[PDB]
This record gives structure tokens, sequence and C-alpha cells, in this order.
């Protein structure tokens, strides 16, 4: 599973994200109490927003589609859903 941080202010609510998803041009499915995101290249993904942070869980990807490519679209999705950038990751690696 993938765990992403949350920006101070950014949306962290199912509905909020639901709008952000559809606002980006994506779809969202309600499977029980869990939220499902609808992105291109990916079959189905689970989203669990929390006041603290958020996390995503991917299943199987289209072997026909560059898993690395779909990743660029999958990350970008969360990237905007979180705000943090890959460049930010450095902050993590850079302790000193």
């Amino acid at each position: 599973m993938r765990e992403y941080p949350v920006k101070k202010g950014f949306p962290t609510d199912y509905d909020s994200i639901k709008r952000k998803i559809s606002e980006l041009g994506f779809d969202v499915k309600s499977e029980g109490d869990l939220i499902i995101a609808s992105i291109p290249g990916i079959s189905r993904i689970e989203i669990k927003p929390d006041k603290r942070k958020i996390l995503v869980n991917t299943g199987d990807y289209d072997s026909d589609a560059d898993k690395l490519a779909v990743v660029r679209t999958y990350n970008d999705f969360i990237e905007k859903l979180t705000g943090y950038s890959a460049k930010e990751r450095k902050k993590m690696m850079t302790k000193d």
C-alpha cells in the first residue's frame, strides 16, 4: 500500500475528494464504507482519507499499459489530492 502525506488545508473528506476527483475528470464509486477512485490506466483503487494523512492501495495494473506510465497518472492524481510533490520526498531523505 502507498501512504501519502496531507497538506495543511487541503481536502481530506470523502465528499471533498469525490468532488476533486470529478473536478479533475475522474469518477468515484462507493463500495460499502470505502471509497473507490476511477482513474485511467488503473482498474480500481481504494482511498482512505484521514485528518492525519491519506493512503492508497492499488491492485492489478494493465500489463499492456506501462505500469510506469500509469504510475505517472496515478501519482499525479494523489499528488494533486495531497499537494506534496515528488521533489518534497527529498525533504524526507534529507534529515540533516
